[PDB]
C-alpha cells in the first residue's frame, strides 16, 4: 500500500495541476491570474513532492513530506490572505507562524530521544496551530466581512475548509509512526496525508477559483 498511495496522489495531484493550469489559461485580468498562478503552483509543488515520493527520493525521515507542507502552506495562506484582504504584515505573521508549526512537526518527527520532547514539539506546533485558527477566525474573517458580504461568504467556505482538514494533520500525526506513537501504520498515514492533501489542495483551490466571478 506504500508506493499505491503514493502513486495515488501523485496523479491526483497532477490531475488538480494540469486542470488549473488548462482552467486559467483564458484570463488577463490581474487578481485573478494572481490567484491562478498560486492555485496552480500549490498542487504543482505537491505533485513533485508526490512523485519524489513514489520514485525512492523523498525519504532518507519523510523530507519530501515536510517540504510539500513547508511550501504549499504558506501559498495556501497567501490565497486566504488575498481572499480575505488581510494586511501585508499580518499575513507575515501568519506565514511565519505557519512556517514554525510546520517545523515543529518535522523536528518532534525527527528525534529519537524519546517521546517526551517530541510531544513537547507536537504541543509547541499545536500552539501555533491554535494562534493561526485564531487568526483566520478572527482578524481574518473580521477583514473578509468588512470588504463585503460575498467576500465574507467566500472566505467562510474558504476558511471552514482550511481549518477543518488541517486540524486533522496533527491527530494523524501524533496517530502515526513518523511523528508520534505509531498506533497507524506507515501505510494507513500515507493513505490519510493523500486523502488530507487532495482536499486541502485540490478541493480548496477548486472552490477559490470557482468563486472568482
Ligand atoms: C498541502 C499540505 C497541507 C495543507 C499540510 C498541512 C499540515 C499541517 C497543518 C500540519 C500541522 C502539524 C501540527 C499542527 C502539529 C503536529 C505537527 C504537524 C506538522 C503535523
Amino acid at each position: 500500500s506504500e508506493a499505491t498511495w503514493l502513486w495515488i496522489g501523485t496523479i491526483g495531484m497532477v490531475l488538480g495541476t494540469v486542470y488549473f493550469a488548462v482552467r486559467g489559461r483564458g484570463s488577463t485580468d490581474p487578481e485573478q491570474q494572481t490567484y491562478y498562478i498560486i492555485t496552480t503552483l500549490i498542487p504543482a509543488i505537491a505533485a513533485a513532492a508526490y512523485l519524489a515520493m513514489a520514485t525512492g527520493l523523498g525519504v532518507i525521515i519523510y523530507w519530501a513530506r515536510y517540504a510539500n507542507w513547508l511550501l504549499t502552506t504558506p501559498l495556501l495562506i497567501i490565497d486566504l490572505a488575498l481572499v480575505a484582504g488581510a494586511r501585508k504584515q499580518t499575513l507575515y505573521k501568519l506565514i511565519i507562524i505557519d512556517a514554525i508549526m510546520i517545523l515543529g512537526g518535522l523536528a518532534g518527527s525527527m528525534m529519537q530521544q524519546g517521546a517526551v520532547i517530541r510531544i513537547v514539539w507536537w504541543a509547541v506546533s499545536t500552539a501555533a496551530f491554535i494562534i493561526l485558527l485564531y487568526y483566520l477566525l478572527g482578524e481574518l474573517s473580521e477583514r473578509a466581512r468588512s470588504r463585503s458580504a460575498e467576500t465574507g461568504i467566500v472566505f467562510n467556505r474558504l476558511r471552514n475548509i482550511t481549518l477543518g482538514l488541517w486540524a486533522l494533520y496533527p491527530i494523524v500525526w501524533i496517530l502515526g509512526t513518523g511523528g508520534g506513537f505509531g498506533i497507524i501504520a506507515v501505510t494507513t498515514e500515507i493513505m490519510l496525508y493523500v486523502m488530507l492533501d487532495i482536499g486541502t489542495k485540490i478541493g480548496f483551490g477548486a472552490v477559490l477559483l470557482e468563486s472568482q466571478d
